[PDB]
Order: C-alpha cells, then structure tokens, then sequence
C-alpha cells in the first residue's frame, strides 16, 4: 500500500515511544529495527495491538535485517553508544547505516537523533549520499519545548501559545534567544514590563532549559518521551505536507556566516523535506553565541573521524 | 450527566456548522434553539446521526422553548436581524435572551455573535447580569484567521504558524497591527527585509482582510464556516481549560484608556472564563486607530437603546 | 505536493459540509466545483480560513472548469436535479461528468451521491470507464447511521457500539436486516430477550430509519450533515488505507444472485479502492427483500436512458 | 480547575505510557505516584514537555505522598510485586492504597491493573469502600485487542472492525468465546464458511491470544504499551461519558450464576462509572469455562489474605 513506511533504526526507549505515537496518529507502517535479537519483535508485537484501541491500521514489525530499509519513506536514527571517546564509535555506526540507506532507500527522508546530533547528522549525510533537503537532526523542537513549557507555567497560558527559538546546536552550547520569545504572538518583553514575569525568573528558566536532560537524569529517570514527541512532530510535518516552521539541525550554506556544517535553525518541513531554511537576523552578540555552538560541533566532528 | 450542555441561541447557518463541529469534537450535548418552528428539530436530527461516523456521544436536540437554557454551561448567541435601523430591533432580542439567561443559567459562559458584536455583547452583558469574565464576543479569532491565512499562502508555511493581532472592534474599523505579525514566532519584518513578502503585498492583504465578509457576499456566498470554527475554538478553550490566548471582545476597565465599553483584545480563556485580559503596549499611532474603533461601537450603542 | 487532491463535483449543501470536514481532518486539497458562477469560490474562501483554527494545511479552491479534475485522487459527485422525470436529466449530467473523468483523472476513486444513487453510480461507471473497484455509491453508511443511532439512544450505549446492515439499495426499498444487528458485538436478540428493547420498539425504529429523509424534510430542514460525514468516512478509508468495512453501492458480479447492476453491500475500502466485496449469507426471506431493491434500481435505470 | 485529576498509583512502564497518552489526548492533570524516590518526578518532567507538541494543557507531576490522592477523579493502580507467594504481599499493598482512597478520594473512579487483576480489584474494593459501580479491573479490553488484531491481519480489515468477547478472568483461564466474534458486525462463521479463515487458523489465534504476554516476555520485551492503551480507553470512556461497551472485571451479583466475586464481562462505562453490567447469554459449555475462571480467582483470593 501507499501507506508510508517508517523505519526506526534503533528500538530503544525513544524508538518505543515513537512507534506508540505513530500508531496513535495512524501515520504509517513501522519497522522497529535493532541489532539486538528478539527485542524489537517483542516491542513491535505489544505496540501492534494498540491499533484496536486507536482505530488505526498501521503494521508494526521488528527487524534485525538492514535490507528492510527498502521502501522506507522516513528513517529515524537513534542507534548509538551513550564523552568524546564515543565519537569514533558512533561515526562507524553512521557509516554502516548510511551505506544501507544509499542502497535501499536513497529517496527516504532522514531524521537523526544520535548525540551529538549536529555532528552525527552531517556524518550520516556524507555516508548516505542523500540530498541536503532530505536529512535533518533533532534539536530545537525538543529544546524549545522546555523553554516554552516553563514560561507557559509561569504565565498560566496554553503551552503552545509560547513561541521561542533555540539555535546553533543541541547540547550545552544551545543558543537561547531571549529576543525571539513571544506569548500569544506578543513580545515577551511586554510581559516583563508588566511585571508578569521578571528577567531573573527568565534567567532561571534559561538555565533550567539548558540543563533539563541532566535534571531528568539526576531524578533517576532519563528523557525519552519528549524527544520522541518532538521527532514525531517533525516526521508528521513531512508526511502530511504541513509546512510547519520547526527548528532542526540542517546543512548551512552561508547562513549566519557558516558553511560546510550542520546547525540548528528554523526550517519549513513539508513534502519536499526541508522546503526553506530560515535565517534569523541575529545581532552581533547573538551571532557570537551561534559561533561558539558551531565551534563545538566542529571540534567533535574532528574527533569522530578516527579511533 | 457532567457532559457539558451547549445551547445555541439561533439555529441558522453558523449554528448548523457549530453543532456539526461540536459533535466532531465530542464537546458536549447541543441544543439548537430558535423561534422558528420545526427547523431546529430537523437540523438537530440530521446532525445527531454523525455521532456514529465521529465515534462521539453528544445529544443534539432542537428547541423553541427558552427554559431549555436551564443547566447550560455555554450559550452561543447568533440570533438577530441582518444598517443602523436594525440596532434597536437586535437590542430587544438581547434583552429577551438576557432575561432568560439570568433566570435559567446565570453561571453559563456566554459567547455573542450577533452584529455589531462589540455593541451586542455589552447589551447582553447588561441584560443577563453575568460577571464580566463570563461573557465575550466573537471578533479577533475570526478576523485574524483571514490575515494569518493570506500571509501563510504567500510564504508557503503552515497557516497556524502565522500569528497576528487585530483589535478594537469586529467590523470595518478593526485595527490591523502590522507590528504584531510573526511567522514561526519570528517578526514579519525579517521576511520583508528578505524580500519574501513586500510591504505593498501586506497592504493588499490588510485590505482583503478588512473586506473579506464583503468579498464572500459578492461571490454569491456568505461567511458561516469560519465564523463557526472560530467560535468553537473559543468555546473549546473554556470547556477544556486550555488557557489559549484568543482575541475576543471583552469589557475594558481602563485598558487602552477605555472603560465602560467592550472591545477586541487578546484574552486568555479557560475554566474561569476570561482568566486574563492582555493589554497590548500600543504606540500612539496604534492607539489612535483603537480609539476610532471604540468611537464607532459607542455611536452604534447609543442608537440601539430606543426605536 | 503528494497531498491528495479531492474534487467535489457539486458545491451545494453536502459539498459545503464535506469541504469543512476535509479541512478539519487535514485530508487533502479541495476543489469545490459547480456550474454555478462565483458561489464555489465564495464557499471555498470561507472554508479556507478554517485551516487556522484546525491546524491544517489544505488548499480550498472553487472552480467552474472541468479540467480542474486533472490530478484528482478522489472525486465526489453530488451534482444533479432534485421523481422519475429527473432520471434522464441526471443521466445526461453523469454522462458529462464521466467524459471529464475519463479524460482528466481516469485513476481517481469515485464516490457517487446523486439520487437515485444505485442507478446513477452505474451510469457514471459506464460513462467514466473506471475500474469496478474504483467507483462506489453512498447508501449504507448513511442509512445504518440512523438505525445504529436510534438503537443506541434506547439502550444508552455509545452510538458506534451498535452495528447494523442495510443492503440492496439506498431509498425506500432499503433492506433492514434485523438478524445482523449487534450491540457491543453481542446479538441484539440478547437485549430483546432481556426486555431492554422490544420487537415493537425495533419495528418503529426500522420505519423511522426508512423514512428519516422525509422526517427531516417535513421538519423544514433537509439531510446534508450526516450524508457529508458518511461520504467523508468512505473517502477517508480510501485515502488512509484503513480497510474499514463500510456498506456502499458496488458492482455485483453474482453476489445475491445478481449481476450487471450496482447494489448496497458491505465492502472493504482501502488504498486499492474496493478491496473486497462481502456477500452476506442471506436467508431466502432476506434475499426476497434484496431482490425487490434490485428490481426498483433496474426499473429506474431503464427510464434514465432516454428523455 | 474542573479539569479532571488522574492519579497513577505506580509509575512504572505502564504508568509512563499512560501519562504520555493522557497528555496526547488532553484528558486531565496527571500525578505519577510511586514509593520510589525521585523517579516519578523525572518521568513527570519529561512527559510535561509534550504538552507543547500535543497542543495540550495537562499538568504532569510526580509524587511520593499518598495525600496527593485528594481531589482525584480517576485512580489507576499498577503498584505491586511481579506466583502465588506474591498474593499476600500485593494484598498488603491493596490494603494500604485502599485506606488512602477512602480517606482522600472516596468518590474517585478506580481502575485496578495489579495482577492477578480479578483478585486484586476485589481486595481493593473491600479495603477502599467505594461503590461497586466505581471500581473495575483491566482484562477484556486488553485480551480482546490481541484476538481482534490477529483476526484482522488474516482478513485484511481494519482492526477495530473485528469484535470479540473474552470473559471470566484476565490470565490463563480467560474464556475466548468463538460464537461472539464478528467482522464488520457479521458473524465470523460466515467468513469460515467462505474459506477466508479456517477453524484451525482460529484455534491457533486463540492459543496465541492466551499466551501473548508470555510470547512478548520470551522476545526479551514485556507488555506495557497495549495494557496502557486499554486502560486509557476505559478511563476515557468514564471521563467523557462515552458509554462504550468494554469488557472489564466487575462485581458479579448473580450473573453467570456467580456472586461475591469479580470477573470479566462487558460493561458500559460512562459518567456514573459502571452504568450497566451486560450478562452474555452463555450456553452450558461456555458457562463451564466461565466457572473454571472464577474458581481460579477464588483459589488465589484465599491465598491472598494471610502471609
Ligand atoms: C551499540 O550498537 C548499536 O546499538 C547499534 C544499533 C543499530 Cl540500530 C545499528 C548498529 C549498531 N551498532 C553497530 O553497528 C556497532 O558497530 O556496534
Ligand atoms: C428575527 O428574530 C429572531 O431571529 C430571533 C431568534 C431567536 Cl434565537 C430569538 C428571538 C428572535 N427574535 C425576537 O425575539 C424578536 O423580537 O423578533
Ligand atoms: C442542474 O445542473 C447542475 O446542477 C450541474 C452541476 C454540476 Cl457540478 C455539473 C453539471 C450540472 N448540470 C448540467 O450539466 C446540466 O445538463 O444541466
Ligand atoms: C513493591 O512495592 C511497590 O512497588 C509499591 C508501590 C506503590 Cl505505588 C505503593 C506501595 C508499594 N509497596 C508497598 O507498600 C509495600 O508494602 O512494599
């Protein structure tokens, strides 16, 4: 059938929530791929029964065979070891997966999750051969969900009604752009002026946003639900030609003064993949922060090449 | 049952789409009220069958009896004649409906649609006795849907990703605030700077927005689908405690320099009705336009009182 | 874009609700076609604004040009005059539309609504040249929505949890199969045995079901909301490859003893159109009723050919 | 706010999917309760960010404090050790939780998951003091999702279009009622007669259904996604007054010849909790199987009382 085929390369915790959400949303058939024997088949079987509760009709299958990438419309990569020593190990995984994408599904739209995402997405771009508009990395949708959510709780408004931009890279050098925050489309500064939220409060929210993964890990949990939902928002925009503006890691070709590297910026996602790369008109102080993010991606990319 | 009861006072074209959408969304039981015999019962019966297709369970009943307002959680008023000569006639309808609200459902949340809305909502406020946080008028959600949509089509982005503010009043004096337009939370001016949309294009879109009802009437149609969807977005925010920021007509108590009048401004809608009135920090030129909108509402309110 | 294109041939009341529902469900781009000037453009414009409220991205355009059928994935025909004298007039409309389908969109999936549907669907099948699996008529989903709904109200259960079969033809000779009614998958007879609903009650519900269109017309309304929702359930099953079992008019090739005629029977609708025709194992008494339905379709088909 | 408060007593794998699904569906505020320190707060924080992606507004909080049951509208119990030796241990947990329900939320609707469910639900009923219509156990929705799904895959129909009844108890003595299976509301026997599925195939599907939890465990996974979706279907029916017919464990008062015990049977779930208990008109052979299921529940209930 013309139902979409979505292959999850990596069947860990994020993969499991993704399969669940795909079925809830009836988005397409799902392959849970992993090199681990049996497990993806088990998760696939459990998930498949939810078609009944959800009134959906998506096949959910497990796989240890890379050739099941054939016919994929979307491929979502979470596979990888989870420190700089892991970089060359995860490069080798991106190499392996990229060769299989080129062979089996060169026209697939690819979303990379493996950290550090801004590095790993470019490695997979290089090894898979796919066009620049057909591969992105997770970052900004996830990072801004935290910022938007925390502000919405202070202001007692619907979370989605807060909008915000975090750019450059996923990770500790993410650039939180105070000037680009709105509430119901209104500049956040109006709310600061009105003493509904203070500058000091926002500073604390910014730090919390940057450190959220660490906060969750120290609570004896770890982030997989919100990462999964962010990825599925991205995949859905592609599959349904929604043309949502979503911040993702993408190949820069001069934007922000940078080329020959991936970084986080708003893009438009629809049926042609990355339909538009939107370059924020950053001031010099914001650009300097963007530059630090890119420098760190470059540092790690260099370590990834050889053991 | 604790299912919400939603009474549509007026069972014309907007009422018919509202009942349809309530069932699609399983939002509550529906009464289609009208003074017209038989017709509301017919529309109610037709609509009721869609529970099957929608997997919903909402009762849909017709009514010619005002006492069926008893137990209403939400009351949506579209009743009215459709020029200044109609003002005193529609005031008498608001009086009649207000007396029935006070008697039967004083705790209901009230949405007024009857034009001119900014006048009629205040008349109903006065005659119904309901608290200021429990009655609003349709305006800005509908008017901004046009502006957002037209810009989204030029920019090839998801319509909801354009945000915009139109304030003061529904109608020909609506205030379109160019400074408060964003695309993916980014100021529209960045897109103008980048020559993705021009100032001249936006001027044409502004005029189209103001004249949209007329454009549709001259096409041998008339607006009822988008008005209905806007109203249901508002009602839904209340019923589900979404706390969405939505522009509606509400009692001003000093905002923008105005008191003892209703006008269009962003508000937050949740379980307590109007939870917050948001006052945009308008500059003097924008305030002058706001003042013209209010002056027109006042002119018409004065004509409404006596035949 | 690979977004589906859905052309509504006929932009009357059913067409207007269909366009609304397509946007709510983000199912595809919509053309409201009619021979009436201006009106489809007006309805299209009104409807298009609801993309904002619905978080959808479907184009909604009006058209007086048949060549806009090009590229259609789904075509829904409601055009027609609304008595036997109309039969040859509506045949000529089916001829005209069929020629345009063959030319512009021979691979489209076609849903016919024009009454009498079981006749008009076959005429369009003949004139369009499309495969037997790619054209169906509205009937059973709509007629059974009434029966299911009325029983659900008596039994105080979710409407969708009542299932029921009405076959043969849409219209006054529809065959209501008492033996094929279930409630939560349980035979209705168990509920009769338990005195939760009586045989006399069901007889009254059967008559009400057959006469529902007339009941609504006499209430100074007419059925368009539930017909629209039924059609969109069918179209959605096709577009999303849901493989729902839905009763529709389809070409019979021996089922029930009948060939070379369309009639109402459960079918499975997915990406290949009619994937399966399900033949109920009717007893002789039920078959006799089926035969009467077919005889009436044949009588009218013969009158349709010439003025 | 009148937003529902849903307390998940137990924040393990099923609890985590439940919180995710509640947010996706905007069903209410969520407390993830556990005796484990920190972890529920971590899962709560991760999940809370999905309000943004989902356009929802549900609070998600963690808790180690039983008094946070106050104000709960729905309480879902998954807490428990996971063999007969565990029975007295899990009884003590039900005792503890029941005392806290009686004190803090005596009017809450309670769903029990802890295995063996048909025993543990009755123990919690006894210790909590809640009315018989306000507490149910998970079983039949989950078990029948497997049966429905497996048949739908053989017949190439939408999974939800297969209906089926499994009664008596959750667990290895579940009663699979071949006579009560339908496909699009049609008796499955018609499909057997037509050689679309054989008796031997159905026997294999029956065994697979009974052993599904074991099949998933042996695949180096374990069932939590489909159990969570089943529970949320039940909770949703209550919260939204859907009046769905759903098979759950409930207090029997003579049905099937049994009293003073809980067992699996179709019930109707709406705003008043268990609105109707539906007693299938089982034949003597089916009743004998039902009796074996009840006997096993009784055996285990007796072991639960003392260490
Ligand atoms: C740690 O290894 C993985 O998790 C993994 C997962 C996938 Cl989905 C593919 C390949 C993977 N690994 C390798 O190819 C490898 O070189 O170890
Ligand atoms: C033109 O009259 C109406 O449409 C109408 C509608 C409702 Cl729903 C109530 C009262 C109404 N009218 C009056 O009370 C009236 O004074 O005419
Ligand atoms: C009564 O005429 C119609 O409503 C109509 C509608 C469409 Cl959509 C096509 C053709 C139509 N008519 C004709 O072709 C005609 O022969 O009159
Ligand atoms: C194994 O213990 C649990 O998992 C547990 C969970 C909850 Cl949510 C409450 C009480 C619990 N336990 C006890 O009260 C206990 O007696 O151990």
């Amino acid at each position: 059938a013309p139902k979409a085929k979505i292959v999850l390369v990596g069947s860990g915790m994020i993969g499991g929530v993704m399969a669940t959400l795909i079925v809830q949303k009836n988005l397409g058939d799902v392959v849970l791929f992993d090199i681990v024997k049996n497990m993806p088949h088990g998760k696939a079987l459990d998930t498949s029964h939810t078609n009944v509760m959800a009134y959906s009709n998506c096949k959910v299958s497990g796989s240890n065979t890379y050739d099941d990438l054939a016919g994929a419309d979307v491929v979502i990569v979470t596979a990888g070891f989870t420190r700089d020593d892991l970089l060359p190990l995860n490069n080798k995984i991106m190499i392996e997966i990229g060769g299989h994408i080129k062979k089996n599904c060169p026209n697939a739209f690819i979303i990379v999750v493996t950290n550090p995402v801004d590095v790993m997405v470019q490695l997979l771009h290089q090894h898979s051969g796919v066009p620049k508009n057909k591969i992105i990395g997770l970052g900004g949708v996830l990072d801004t969900s935290r910022l938007k959510y925390y502000i919405s709780q202070k202001l007692n408004v619907c979370p989605r009604d807060v909008n915000a931009h975090i750019v450059g890279a996923h990770g500790n050098k993410m650039v939180l752009l105070k000037r680009y925050i709105t509430v119901g489309g209104i500049p956040l500064q109006e709310f600061i002026n009105n003493k509904l939220i203070s500058d000091a409060e926002l500073e604390a929210i910014f730090d919390r946003t940057v450190n959220t993964a660490l906060e969750i890990v120290n609570l004896h949990a770890s982030p997989y639900v919100a990462p999964a939902a962010a990825i599925i928002e991205m995949a859905e925009s592609y599959l349904k030609d929604l043309k949502k503006v979503l911040i993702c890691s993408t190949l820069l070709e001069g934007q922000y003064g940078h080329s020959d590297i991936f970084g986080g910026t708003p893009v438009v996602l629809g049926a042609n993949g990355v339909e538009q790369v939107i370059e924020l008109q950053l001031n010099s102080e914001e650009k300097a922060k963007f530059d630090e993010a890119i420098a760190e991606t470059k540092r790690m990319k260099a370590l990834a090449h050889a053991h």
